[PDB]
């Protein structure tokens, strides 16, 4: 119950079917809200939030402990043998597309599916490889981050969430305003030092591959790279949603596709 307290677990929903859905950069739990009403009735939802999240005491946040995306695959196995889940349907947005690819090559039988949204395995560019940032780049935008961290804030948002819908911009500020500044700044280090090419032959289960239209964190060529490289049976679902965060700012539309996913 210690870890499930502090990360905010939550299970709801009259179904049997277990469904995790499971957050990612910049927002909360919170961010399946819109997502939630779709599922209740028929699955068991399970949700958390990662130990980064401007919802969870910073504390919780130790710098010693979370340098790699591991300690999170940790967290995310402790809550489910913890509720004592054999297994489950993943979502996992963002960072937490990653952590769910790790976890289950760590734990073959605990996932059913996993369905990955505004998911990459490397941000950076390398030589086959559009990832689709510059080293150089990214430096200066580490720097704003560090020297204006709200300002940084308020320039990312619209890009992030991409499609003019500004009620989506300010949620997604309200929750990257929510994250500690150097939480916020050794998470996004964490996961531009971050590279799971390597790993995804070893993945086993069916992943459904969740791709909107000018991600602003995701070429449309590394969705592409995904499907071509997780070991298991790939499926990319071309999303008529633009930006990285559809659950956001095209709920039903999202929804509606989750429920494809999981049905197929
Ligand atoms: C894209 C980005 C992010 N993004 C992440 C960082 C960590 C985990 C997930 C993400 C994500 O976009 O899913 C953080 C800081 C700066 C920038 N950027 O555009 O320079």
């Amino acid at each position: 119950q210690t870890l499930l307290d502090a990360l905010n677990v939550r299970v709801v929903g009259s179904g049997e079917r277990v469904l995790v859905l499971a957050h990612g950069f910049g927002t909360d739990q919170s961010a399946w809200n819109r997502i939630l009403p779709f599922f209740l009735r028929d699955y068991r939802v399970v949700l958390y939030d990662l130990v980064c999240a401007g919802s969870v005491n910073p504390d919780f946040f130790d710098f010693r402990r979370y340098t790699t995306l591991d300690p999170y695959v940790d967290d995310l196995l402790h809550i489910l043998d913890a509720l004592g889940i054999d297994q489950c349907a993943y979502v996992g947005h963002s960072v937490s597309a990653m952590i769910g690819i790790l976890a289950s090559i760590r734990r073959p039988e605990l996932f059913s599916k996993l369905i990955l949204i505004g998911a990459s395995p490397r941000f950076l560019n390398d030589e086959d490889y559009h990832g689709g940032f510059e080293q150089g780049e990214i430096e200066k935008v580490f720097s704003a981050m560090e020297a204006n961290y709200e300002a940084w804030v308020n320039g990312f948002a619209p890009l992030a969430v991409g499609a003019d819908v500004p009620a989506a911009v300010r949620e997604f500020s309200r929750t990257l305003f929510n994250m500690r500044p150097d939480i916020t700044l050794f998470v996004s280090r964490t996961v531009f030092n971050s590279d799971m090419r390597g790993v995804l032959g070893l993945v086993k289960v069916p992943c459904h591959i969740f791709q909107t239209a000018r991600d602003h964190s995701v070429p449309a060529s590394v969705a592409t790279y995904l499907k071509n490289h997780l070991g298991g049976k790939n499926t990319v679902h071309w999303l008529n949603i633009e930006g990285h965060l559809p659950h956001l700012s095209a709920p039903t539309l999202l929804a509606q596709e989750l429920r494809r996913a999981l049905s197929h």
